[PDB]
């Protein structure tokens, strides 16, 4: 489970 | 911003 | 379990 | 800012 | 800006 | 796990 | 700016 | 585990 936002 | 769970 | 924000 | 748990 | 995970 | 920035 | 984890 | 900065 993973989430990323730049 | 980054999140992880194994 | 991990979280990072720069 | 960074957080980890094993 | 916000993030949450339960 | 909760994060906030104004 | 805030972070919490229980 | 809690963190805050104004």
């Amino acid at each position: 489970l993973s989430f990323s936002k730049d």
